[PDB]
């Protein structure tokens, strides 16, 4: 499939080189596998889910997105327009209030939540989990991230927009999820990305057009935004059968664009997510 004038970070994830605009993608697009969007919610009734997208958990009095980072990113994992898996399923795990924030203990209570309740779904195919929130570092955010990991869900998480060593962040810092930096349309890592050894992969992650409440869409950057991508990848990816939730990280690390990205500090990956299709 070829979806023309595409946002630049679906284009780039099906291309060897930066600068063009058409997203390249096998036509299963993620069907039957599952994302979980970890976050302030998603607004299900966006028009750009097409029905693919259901609040599954809440911890706050409404599983509604007042905030709208959670519809966004569940967007660029899997709305038809700018979503990589145009045809996952996506349930929305609403563990940040609407001002965008969660106690530990409710993000640890949501992870817990997705290793169960991917029991419950249909996902035949796979399932994955972005999680799109950072914060300090936190040995039981990144047990519970791992847990999840563990339990056979694709955990990917922002490597954190401090500009800084993502080992200090959580879940970034939990080794056995897939944390993920931002790049931006220039190949250039995202000036605000974190960086170190603990990441694996680059995705685009600066001016990301995607879904918003109230039925919108918005640009919006942060590695908040390049982690649905390697979500919506490894759901793509693990739809096609190429992979598995266990491997999709090392899978997606394996098959990257390398090298291609600048202001990659020593010591960190130079690995640009990349679904390898060819049309
Ligand atoms: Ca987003
Ligand atoms: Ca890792």
């Amino acid at each position: 499939a070829a979806q023309t004038n595409a946002p630049w970070g679906l284009a780039r994830i099906s291309s060897t080189s930066p600068g063009t605009s058409t997203y390249y993608y096998d036509e299963s697009a993620g069907q039957g596998s599952c994302v979980y969007v970890i976050d302030t919610g998603i607004e299900a009734s966006h028009p750009e889910f097409e029905g693919r997208a259901q609040m599954v958990k809440t911890y706050y009095y409404s599983s509604r997105d007042g905030n709208g980072h959670g519809t966004h990113c569940a967007g660029t994992v899997g709305s038809r327009t700018y979503g990589v898996a145009k045809k996952t399923q996506l349930f929305g795990v609403k563990v940040l209030d609407d001002n965008g924030s969660g106690q530990y203990s409710t993000i640890i209570a949501g992870m817990d939540f997705v290793a169960s309740d991917k029991n419950n779904r249909n996902c035949p195919k796979g399932v994955v989990a972005s999680l799109s929130l950072g914060g300090g570092y936190s040995s039981s955010v990144n047990s519970a991230a791992a847990r999840l990991q563990s339990s056979g869900v694709m955990v990917a998480v922002a490597a954190g927009n401090n500009n800084a060593d993502a080992r200090n962040y959580s879940p970034a810092s939990e080794p056995s999820v897939c944390t993920v930096g931002a790049s931006d349309r220039y190949d250039r890592r995202s000036s605000f990305s974190n960086y170190g050894s603990v990441l694996d992969i680059f995705g685009p992650g600066t001016s990301i057009l995607s879904t918003w409440i109230g039925g919108s869409t918005r640009s919006i950057s942060g590695t908040s935004m390049a982690t649905p991508h390697v979500a919506g990848l490894a759901a793509y990816l693990m739809t096609l059968g190429k992979t598995t939730a266990a491997s999709a990280c090392r899978y997606i690390a394996d098959t990257a664009n390398k090298g291609d990205l600048s202001n990659i500090p020593f010591g960190t990956v130079n690995l640009l997510a990349y679904n390898n299709y060819q049309a």
